[PDB]
């Protein structure tokens, strides 16, 4: 349909979905289910696309949209309204509360515990992934990392994610083993954002990791991609306790 449903061993109390570009009202280059409000689209179309996602996903409440800044801060969803939503991840243990991250190449990661009593969503672009957003998201859970599941959503894969030293140096400063995930490609590198996520998740003891098969740049019928399109829309990934 419009929506991707993560293929992971989802506990009964957990629901998740990840949007695609299909099924909205936005015009090119935002065509069509653009959920992002700061990328130059018509605000009335973004509002309608967000309502369509709400209906298609059977969400129990409106998603808690974050003021994403490519950092490592996590908002605990203790109840609307919020003083500040300046964060790149959210955490919930409240039934019906919808965690949401907005992406167009950055890695969305969805998290839940085996008990299906706590969920989280993280926006892991290269800058936030390097800074520790995933480790910070795991640290918000009451449960131990051995009992946490992670789903790697659609991101820019290593076929397409060309980077320079701004990026490789940053990662090698935090954890030298990141070098494996950078492959020389002329004067630049191809970076494997899924590998870097798997490193950071293993570092905090998250072992049960799913997804990581999609490519936002390559699969242009399905996804917006900042790197491919420059001016483009945003998908989002969603998780909640039923
Ligand atoms: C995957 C990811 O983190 N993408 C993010 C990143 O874009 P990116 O595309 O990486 O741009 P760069 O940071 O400016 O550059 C990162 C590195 O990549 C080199 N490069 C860039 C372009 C190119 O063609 N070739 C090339 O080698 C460049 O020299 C630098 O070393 O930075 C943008 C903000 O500037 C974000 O909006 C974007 O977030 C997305 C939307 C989201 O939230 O989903």
């Amino acid at each position: 349909s419009k929506l991707i449903v993560p293929q992971w061993p989802q506990p009964k109390g957990v629901a998740a979905c990840s949007s695609t570009r299909i099924g909205g009202v936005s015009l090119p280059p935002y065509d069509s289910l653009n959920l992002g409000a700061h990328c130059g689209d018509n605000p009335d179309h973004v509002e309608e696309n967000r309502k369509r996602l709400f209906a298609a996903g059977n969400l129990p409440s409106k998603p808690v949209w974050l003021e994403q800044v490519h950092g490592k801060d996590v908002l605990k969803l203790t109840g609307e309204p919020y003083a500040s939503k300046r964060a790149d991840a959210s955490y919930s243990n409240t039934p019906g509360t919808v965690c949401a991250v907005m992406t167009a190449d950055a890695l969305p990661v969805l998290f839940c515990n085996r008990a299906g009593t706590e969920v989280a969503a993280a926006h892991a672009g290269w800058r936030g992934l390097c800074a520790g957003v995933l480790e910070e998201t795991v640290s918000c859970f009451a449960d131990n990392p051995e009992n946490i599941l992670a789903w790697l959503g659609p991101a820019i894969g290593p076929r397409a994610f060309e980077v320079g030293g701004e990026v490789r140096e940053a990662f090698m400063a935090v954890d030298a083993k990141a070098s494996a995930a950078f492959i020389q490609h002329g004067d630049k590198y191809l970076a494997d954002i899924y590998q870097l996520a798997r490193q950071r998740l293993a570092n905090v003891g998250v072992e049960q990791i799913f997804g990581g098969d999609r490519c936002t740049y390559t699969e242009n019928e399905t996804f917006f991609s900042y790197r491919r399109d420059k001016t483009t829309g945003r998908m989002a990934s969603f998780i909640w306790l039923i």
